[PDB]
């Protein structure tokens, strides 16, 4: 099995949000079959970012999702060649983020290259004013469509006040080879920011994700 019980990953991310270009580098580790992983990220160009780290955190690793034997693990199956994914997040206040990502396995570690583009975030909104406080746990509705695996969910960002700031999220995951698509199911995901410096140029995150029948 190319996917071992413990796998590391290296990530490079670049993009722009509201005219602000940046680049991030990261390294992480986890247990793919247990659906858990952690990573250390740092802003290498464009820091400090003028917008919430939270909009980038979900873009920073689906080979780490625990699946029951009866649900084909399409994304793990795609390795070592890997898969690509594209996503759109439509925030309740008009903000939008689109992402394109490439994932592969080289010399025993996962390699991720991400491009993130955010725009139309109000200057006085929670994103640009950095008033968000991490994500509530999410449940992604997964289903095969058009020979791809799709995921859809409404994600909720906690607000400094106490409210929430929502986004409707749509993602298409496409294996590089036609490995077995699963039937419809759900993936429960919880992402936490476990550490960060004050201006978020240095950040760590943890994520647990698990697929189950719907």
């Amino acid at each position: 099995e190319v996917i071992k019980e413990f796998m590391r990953f290296k990530e490079h991310m670049e993009g722009s949000v509201n005219g602000h270009e940046f680049e991030i580098e990261g390294e992480g580790e986890g247990r793919p079959y247990e659906g858990t992983q952690t990573a250390r990220l740092k802003v290498t160009k464009g820091g400090p970012l003028p917008f919430a780290w939270d909009i980038l955190s979900p873009q920073i690793s689906k080979a780490y999702v625990k699946h029951p034997a009866d649900i084909p693990d399409y994304l793990k199956l795609s390795f070592p060649e890997g898969f690509k994914w594209e996503r759109v997040m439509n925030f309740e206040d008009g903000g939008v983020v689109t992402v394109t990502q490439d994932s592969s396995l080289q010399d025993g570690e996962f390699i991720y290259k991400v491009k993130v583009r955010g725009t139309n975030f109000p200057s006085d909104g929670p994103v640009m004013q950095k008033k968000t406080m991490g994500w509530e746990a999410s449940s992604e509705r997964m289903y095969p469509e058009d020979g791809a695996l799709k995921g859809e969910m409404k994600m909720r960002l906690r607000l400094k006040d106490g409210g929430h700031y929502d986004a409707e999220v749509k993602t298409t995951y496409m294996a590089k080879k036609p490995v077995q698509l699963p039937g419809a199911y759900k993936t429960d995901i919880k992402l936490d920011i476990t550490s960060h410096n004050e201006d978020y140029t240095i950040v760590e995150q943890y994520e647990r994700a698990e697929g189950r029948h719907s």
